[PDB]
């Protein structure tokens, strides 16, 4: 029973190599120092939008209120980030989904602490949706995979239903209409699903702080984005290269220049536009107002649906 | 008249009601989400009864529904912890059946929970009543951070009966405690009413858990060693040995040396035989028991003979939580 005969030994041993715990449980202050360091923390886009929204909008404990909602969506934002690092694929999944429920818990915290039940209704609408599009993510028919109906459904879910949910919660919150609230739900959703096409297009054309080359992570991962559904359209011979991505890493650069020869890039930044342009008119058809604070909110929201497309970075 | 059997009925009722309310396209989402509702594995639904049997205890089916809804998300909620709680605690089963960490993977788990407390959180919505709102959302609160205590408090905070007392009431009691309250508030019963409902579910909770805990050292018999000792193997500090550690002190490193030397498991219980442990945590146990029973007692009085038998039955599983041989 090999085990038995040197248990007396063993435990000297496992104890000692007790010196990772105890000695080195601080020294987590890594964790602090690498939090501060980040590249970020974040750029508050979603903080910015709502913030705007709240002003935006005729109506102190409000404002801070209303602040509530950006904190509240910044909260959910992060937790939806954990647990979608769960991994399937040492194991570190076990802090992502502590730390996603703290800030989940947090969020209901704070949700409660309103005490607004319509808009507690908006934010669990919007927790479901993330849940919905990151099983759509991962999960999928082959053929699903490839329908740009479909990845527009999963782009909603994943990106634009936090936002404008959290756009109608500061409608709600501020006592507006139920036709003004969904304006606001109108523009975030909008705006959402031109942030996340452009993003697309910026994976491909890349950055002044790129290369400038295009990073290409989404068509590396075998994640398929609106240009090459589109470019698969006109070419579809694609669909095959594509697919052997993996198999043969050399189809990413044979896949770029397909896209290259088609309208697939294009026909993505239209539709970002096309979207952007439906966002400025929810602000348009808001109601007429004489404040000029309120007046240059709007501005800068209209302003914001023209920086979204023109983004850089 | 028994308890379980008293109420058996809309149990059913509320378990097909929740399939619905779980119900979600996409498939492998619903899959998921499903998995500890259906016919035979949504568990002993012990929450459930005691919420049903306490609308019943408190009152005068248009507000009933509103009471079953409380049930619902308590379930809801409730389930999703679990499905957490398996990833972590790193399982392969639950209810007799494999956990979804091993069958369906650790990521449609974690998103299932999400979704259920969403739904959780939606249901809660719908009823539209602020502090019944914030009543569920500090029970989640709760749970959290009893989870989080029983992972990452330091050694010397573990073993006190204090830290025990405290993670119990956040992980197991802070649930039952809670929606029994906020079954009273949507009755609209004087905060005074609601407290006792609060006081009632705090207490059985935590006489429930106590005799858990012991049942794990003593078994369905009544003697020592026949138990699981599932708790103690693994390295969880149940109140037996916490209390033991208070008469024999240096039982500490032996209790946390036990993942390492499993020989140390039998050295504890050779440590808890000569204690009053098992002892003194039954009497814990049987004093919160008291002061369940004493809640339903303070109750305003009434005519009504159904509201009786559910009184009755309330008090009966305050005796039964201590008597379970089982
Ligand atoms: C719903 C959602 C996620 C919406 C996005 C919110 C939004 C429009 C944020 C601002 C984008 C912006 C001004 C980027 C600047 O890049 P840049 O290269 O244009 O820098 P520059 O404008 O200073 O030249
Ligand atoms: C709302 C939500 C998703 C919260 C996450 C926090 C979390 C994982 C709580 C767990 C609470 C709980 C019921 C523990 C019991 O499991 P046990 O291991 O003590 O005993 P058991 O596994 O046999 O139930
Ligand atoms: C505090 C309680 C009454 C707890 C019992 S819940 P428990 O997890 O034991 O039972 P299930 O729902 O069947 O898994
Ligand atoms: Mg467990
Ligand atoms: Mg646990």
């Amino acid at each position: 029973d090999p085990f038995s005969l040197v248990a007396d030994e063993l435990s000297l041993l496992s104890n000692k190599l007790r010196e990772m715990v105890l000695a080195e449980v601080p020294k987590l202050a890594s964790a602090a120092e690498y939090f501060f360091k980040r590249g970020v923390q974040g750029k508050q886009f979603r903080s910015t939008i709502l913030l705007l929204m709240a002003t935006a909008l005729d109506v102190s404990e409000l404002r801070v209120r209303q602040r509530g909602i950006a904190e509240i969506t910044e909260m959910i934002h992060v937790a939806s980030l954990l647990h979608d690092d769960v991994l399937d694929d040492v194991m570190g999944n076990k802090m992502s989904v502590l730390a996603g429920d703290f800030l989940l818990s947090r969020a209901c915290g704070a949700l409660a602490a309103l005490k607004n039940t319509e808009v507690v209704a908006l934010l669990a609408t919007a927790v479901e949706h993330l849940v919905t599009g990151e099983t759509m993510e991962i999960t999928s028919s082959t053929a699903a995979r490839y329908s740009m109906d479909y990845y527009m459904q999963k782009t909603y879910y994943k990106t634009a239903s936090l936002i404008s949910n959290s756009c109608k919660a500061v409608a709600v919150l501020t006592g507006q209409t139920a036709e003004v609230a969904v304006l606001a739900f109108e523009y975030g959703r909008n705006l959402g699903l031109a942030f996340q096409l452009i993003d697309d297009i910026l994976d491909f054309t890349g950055t002044s702080a790129s290369l400038g080359k295009g990073s290409l992570s989404d068509i590396r991962h075998g994640v398929i984005t609106a240009p090459i559904l589109f470019a698969m359209e006109e070419f579809p011979q694609l669909r095959e290269v594509v697919d052997q991505v993996a198999a043969d890493p050399r189809n990413v650069d044979i896949a770029l220049e397909y896209l290259g020869k088609s309208k697939g890039i294009q026909r993505a930044r239209e539709l970002a536009m096309e979207h952007a342009n439906l966002a400025a008119a929810a602000i348009g058809s808001l109601p007429e107002t004489d404040n000029e604070d309120v007046k240059r909110s709007r501005r800068a929201l209209i302003d914001l649906t023209h920086r979204v497309i023109t983004r850089n970075k």
